């Protein structure tokens, strides 16, 4: 294992937004992108400031091979942020839980991105590494089982997991909590999901949920 801090917080650091709620939209992975983002904003602007999921939703479509409302990815959205050279404001682009038209408006620009990383497929000693020196990880995980929806407090260790994802969330950080490693998660279902919305994650138990499946990050 690489020499890294033994826990890591990016909400102590004031580099994660409020948990935000996508409601019967399937924008997960837009959430997780927007997240990931508004840490790297944070660290070179020093100003937090959530970004636009809908803009997201309504802009990073076909050409990026996203659905809106019926998922995408992370990095592709990525990648629109880049070709478009910007994303805008969740103030100014407010999220609205469906498929609308693109709206984006440059004067409404919060941030840009430069390029993006997507880590090795389950190496979640790797994964460590990025959430220490690089920020809040967009990852997917599997949360398709009912315990998931469930989940109030500890350590999530579901054993009918697996490594099929299919929900875009955001690590913001990891530690031990009485002897369990985790990965702390913001999820996108709002303040009433777990832990005022986010999720700890069994760490280092064979890449429980896909949790280090499909990491990315972006860079301003
Ligand atoms: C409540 O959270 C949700 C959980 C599941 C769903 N299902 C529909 C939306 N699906 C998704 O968002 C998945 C999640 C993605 C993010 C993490 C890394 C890879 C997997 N992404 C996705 N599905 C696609 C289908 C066709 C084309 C592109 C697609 O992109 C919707 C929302």
């Amino acid at each position: 294992n690489r020499i890294l801090p033994d826990s890591v917080d990016w909400r102590e650091k004031g580099c994660v937004t409020e948990v935000k709620y996508q409601g019967s939209c399937g924008a997960c992975w837009a959430f997780s992108a927007v997240g990931a983002l508004e840490a790297q904003l944070k660290l070179k602007t020093g100003k937090l400031v959530s970004l636009s999921a809908q803009n997201l939703v309504d802009c990073s479509t076909e050409k990026y091979g996203n659905k809106g409302c019926n998922g995408g990815f992370m990095t592709t959205a990525f990648q629109y942020i880049i070709d478009n050279k910007g994303i805008d404001s969740d103030a100014s682009y407010p999220y609205k839980a469906m498929d609308q038209k693109c709206q984006y408006d440059s004067k409404y620009r919060a941030a840009t991105c430069s390029k993006y990383t997507e880590l090795p497929y389950g190496r979640e000693d790797v994964l460590k590494e990025a959430v220490a020196n690089k920020g809040p990880v967009s990852v997917g995980v599997d949360a398709r089982h009912p315990s998931f929806f469930l989940y109030r407090s500890g350590v999530y260790y579901e054993p009918s997991c697996t490594q099929n994802v299919n929900h875009g969330v955001l690590v913001v950080g990891y530690g031990d909590l009485n002897g369990k490693e985790y990965w702390l998660v913001k999820n996108s279902w709002g303040h009433n999901f777990g832990e005022e919305g986010y999720i700890r994650m069994a760490r280092n138990k064979g890449n429980h949920c896909g949790i280090a499946s499909f990491p990315s990050y972006p860079e301003i």
